[PDB]
């Protein structure tokens, strides 16, 4: 295990660039940061609110889930500025807001996102916590071209990690408080399959007191989910079998991304310790669209 950076203000949304650098978000610092291979930290852009997850899109620009702000805890009314999907230019540092609502519903707490091979964009909504109530979770899909958002999953508990199977016929969403990974068969890109209260299958539910954060998929189809409280990566097979749990040393392990040679290096955000770490992985990661393939 290598420590690539420290003193990160709740790092998240690691994107491992081909040049070896990592572009990630710092939710508390409200910025998009680039960790060079030597370790130098450079601020790509300030992203007010709560930049929560990142993914490289077809235009070489960085797409961002902005949760609107944390307090992490429930934000006060005046530090929450509304959720959104944003785009940051890695050359100019310019920030564009693409979407601040689905239909007429303001986006609440966009969390993480993944592109399909057609440029469609899945993202999760964790929702916001308030004083005496909380939003429900959801999963949305932005149609190819970044044209319009559709609400594909709604009414679960807060959703966090999201990914696609290698063949992209299954979408996975992690439900944070329950430690459950949900699999959604797709009839086609961006459309949950007809037939499945619940709209999917809970293929794995961890026992005890464990919660899920973000995730990354392996070329094997295994889904690697950052696991809160127990502080590990839970590797879950497509059938729901818990294959292993890889300790990381931080109760608040939040995300994982694959890079390096053969995509066999796991870049992991230890958000309790404020660190970005690199960890040799036993198997290769699934190439992400527009980033790795
Ligand atoms: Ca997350
Ligand atoms: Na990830």
């Amino acid at each position: 295990v290598r420590v690539l950076a420290t003193d990160l203000a709740f790092p998240e949304g690691p994107v491992v660039m081909p040049d070896g650098s990592v572009v990630l978000v710092e939710i508390r610092a409200q910025q998009l940061t680039r960790v060079w291979p030597d370790g130098r930290k450079e601020v790509v852009a300030k992203v007010p609110g709560g930049p929560n997850g990142a993914a490289l899109g077809p235009d070489g620009k960085m797409y961002i889930c902005n949760n609107g702000g944390f307090g992490p805890g429930a934000p006060a009314p005046h530090e929450y500025i509304g959720g959104s999907i944003q785009r940051v230019d890695l050359q100019s540092g310019e920030v564009e807001t693409l979407f601040d609502k689905c239909g007429e519903h303001p986006l609440k707490g966009p969390n993480d996102l993944v592109f399909d091979k057609h440029g469609g964009l899945w993202f999760t909504d964790l929702g916001k916590r308030r004083a005496r109530d909380m939003d429900v979770g959801a999963a949305y899909y932005i149609k190819p071209g970044m044209t319009e958002i559709t609400e594909q999953v709604f009414g679960t508990l807060p959703l966090n990690g999201i990914g696609l199977s290698p063949d992209e016929a299954t979408m996975y969403a992690a439900e944070t408080p329950t430690g459950r990974l949900w699999a959604f068969d797709l009839s086609g890109p961006g459309e949950v399959k007809p037939r499945d209260g619940e709209k999917g299958k809970p293929i794995c539910g961890l026992g005890g007191y464990q919660m899920f954060d973000s995730l990354a998929v392996e070329a094997s189809g295994n889904v690697c989910v950052a696991t809160l409280v127990s502080g590990c990566i839970s590797v879950i097979a497509p059938d729901g079998t818990l294959v292993e749990q890889v300790p990381t040393g931080d109760r608040v392990t939040t995300n994982i991304a694959f890079g390096g040679p053969d995509l066999k290096t796991a870049y992991i955000t230890l958000s309790g310790k404020g660190e970005l770490i690199a960890m040799d992985w036993s198997r290769p990661g699934l190439p992400l669209n527009f980033l790795n393939k």
